[PDB]
DNA sequence: GTCCCCCGCGTTTTAACCGCCAAGGGGATTACTCCCTAGTCTCCAGGCACGTGTCAGATATATACATCCAGGCCTTGTGG
């Protein structure tokens, strides 16, 4: 599970979060022909390689573009960090994290993988 | 690709088509009677044959505008 390229921030200094088979990796995408939709929104949680410290870095865009981004510092508060993260992914799926393993797809929410 | 006009056909009904009975308008016929234009011969000027030169406009000529073909920015719209 490598840290995106465009998170240059962090790229050189960081690496994703993880614990057994939780891996705090995820890209969502809503491809729709009807409503013309073909966006895709990227969740990574990172931590330092330096200190035991976390962000929460987001990605967005039509495929084969950029959108917009955000870097969300935690200062050490790992229950912070993912907590920020498994909403992200609940609004745009309407799946709960613990539910990944059995994921279901939903009209008018991004689908995932 | 898809919007909908016109093709085909059941039900309703009125005015086109059918019988024949009236009144008289107006086209056809035969008769009246003088007005119209063909026909004669003579006069003469409208109109045509043909000299001749003014002046319209084609032929340049130098010049100023109309408008076609690239070549070149600013505001509103779609999706995020």
């Amino acid at each position: 599970a490598p840290v995106d390229p465009e998170c240059t921030a962090k790229v050189g200094k960081a690496h994703v979060y993880c614990e057994g088979n939780d891996v705090y990796d995820v890209m969502l995408n809503q491809t729709n022909l009807r409503d013309n939709n073909n966006k895709y929104y990227l969740i990574q949680l990172l931590e330092d390689d330096a200190q035991r410290n976390f962000s929460v870095w987001m990605r967005w865009g039509r495929v084969g573009k950029m959108g917009q981004h955000s870097l969300v510092a935690c200062s050490g508060n790992l229950n912070k960090a993912k907590e920020i993260f498994q909403k992200k992914f609940l609004d745009k799926t309407k799946n709960n994290w613990e539910d990944r393993e059995k994921f279901e797809k939903v009209p008018g929410k991004y689908d995932m993988l």
